[PDB]
């Protein structure tokens, strides 16, 4: 299998760890881990284009969108490659992450390694919020924590 | 051109920003930036195999060595792909980094993106130190700061 990993950190209480595994070349990718320090509710969860955190999470740019599509949710045909939806935190501030996605990859054209995974302030409206920004970012707000996705053993 | 970047941080005071640019496909790579919080002198500077910083810089594994060679310096034929030698800190505690390297790449099998850049405790002896460990790590000691190398705009 191919494996990757991301340490999420930022300028506040939000921290996390997210693991990735892809059993077959170009096959589905399992994404799992835990994020703590979150306000209760939904937090947008995306791979952004660049693995640049020079000035913090802002430096990562827009969602990873190699195919020039509008923002959506992971189950949509019309989505960014980086659109992984939301993670959901309880009152404990913890979101347990367990996702399988067939659009991201750990090899090829849609490869997410070397790019930034970001957990956002607010909910991602999955492109259904009614303004143009919904179709770009899902109105998920600021970047609470992030890290560069790296190759794992 | 193709560009990459790495933010260095650790348990202590060492912090850095390192930029990479590769003008031509498969061409040499320019590596430049600054690292502060260092003791004066030489500090080993390497790309390590894994972009895994789960438990800190130790998680990054050994020097990146896709071609199964021994450790050396950046101007040696016999070196690991990750062997970028030493950076040098002055009495300001800052290393002003400006390297060109013909072995690392930002694509292909020598791609360092998604892997970890590490700055070490002590000098790298470039494989000339006279023990077995010289030929593996250059005796450069602990990992002061590191980051996962990401794709840049
Ligand atoms: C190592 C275990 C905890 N990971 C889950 C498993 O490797 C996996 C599950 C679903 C997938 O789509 C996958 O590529 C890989
Ligand atoms: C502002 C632009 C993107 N137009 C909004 C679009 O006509 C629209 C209307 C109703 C909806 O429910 C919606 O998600 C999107
Ligand atoms: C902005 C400056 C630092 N760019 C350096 C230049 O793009 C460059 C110099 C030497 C090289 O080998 C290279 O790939 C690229
Ligand atoms: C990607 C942007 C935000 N960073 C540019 C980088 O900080 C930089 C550009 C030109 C330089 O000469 C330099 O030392 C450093
Ligand atoms: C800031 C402390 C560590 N003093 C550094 C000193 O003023 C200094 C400045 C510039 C240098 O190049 C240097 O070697 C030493
Ligand atoms: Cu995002
Ligand atoms: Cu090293
Ligand atoms: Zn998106
Ligand atoms: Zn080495």
């Amino acid at each position: 299998a191919t494996k990757a990993v991301c340490v999420l950190k930022g300028d506040g209480p939000v921290q996390g760890i997210i693991n990735f595994e892809q059993k077959e070349s170009n096959g589905p990718v399992k994404v799992w881990g835990s994020i703590k320090g979150l306000t209760e509710g939904l937090h947008g969860f995306h791979v952004h284009e660049f693995g640049d955190n020079t000035a913090g999470c802002t430096s990562a740019g827009p969602h990873f969108n190699p195919l020039s599509r509008k923002h959506g949710g992971p189950k949509d045909e019309e989505r960014h490659v980086g659109d992984l939806g939301n993670v959901t935190a309880d009152k404990d501030g913890v979101a347990d992450v367990s996702i399988e996605d067939s659009v991201i990859s750990l090899s090829g054209d849609h490869c997410i390694t070397g790019r930034t995974l970001v957990v956002h302030e607010k909910a991602d409206d999955l492109g259904k919020g009614g303004n143009e920004e919904s179709t770009k970012t899902g109105n998920a707000g600021s970047r609470l924590a992030c890290g560069v996705i790296g190759i794992a053993q």
